[PDB]
């Protein structure tokens, strides 16, 4: 459901762009100044997130707990892992 945003220089999308610029400026120690938006597309309400704690054994047979955060956008068939962390050992 990606749709073209017809007017992209309203306060809502200017705010989004300025927030993105601020985040980039913080990470990259840059000094960008937002000017204006050129095009904008939006896809609303289609992002699903799953937080799964699972057990898994490794090549040596040792078992452990993992936490995974998974994003799914069904319309695009997209499934992506955003986090996959080892949490704790399940061996006595």
């Amino acid at each position: 459901g990606i749709v073209n945003v017809p007017n992209c220089n309203t306060t809502k999308y200017q705010q989004l762009a300025r927030t993105a610029v601020a985040i980039y400026n913080y990470h990259e120690q840059a000094h960008l100044t937002f000017v204006e938006n050129l095009n904008c597309k939006e896809q609303l309400g289609e992002g699903d997130y799953y937080y799964i704690t699972l057990a898994a054994t490794d090549d040596a047979g040792k078992k452990a707990i993992y936490e995974a955060k998974i994003g799914v956008v069904e319309s695009a068939g997209w499934t992506g892992v955003e986090e996959f962390k080892l949490v704790g050992s399940l061996e006595h």
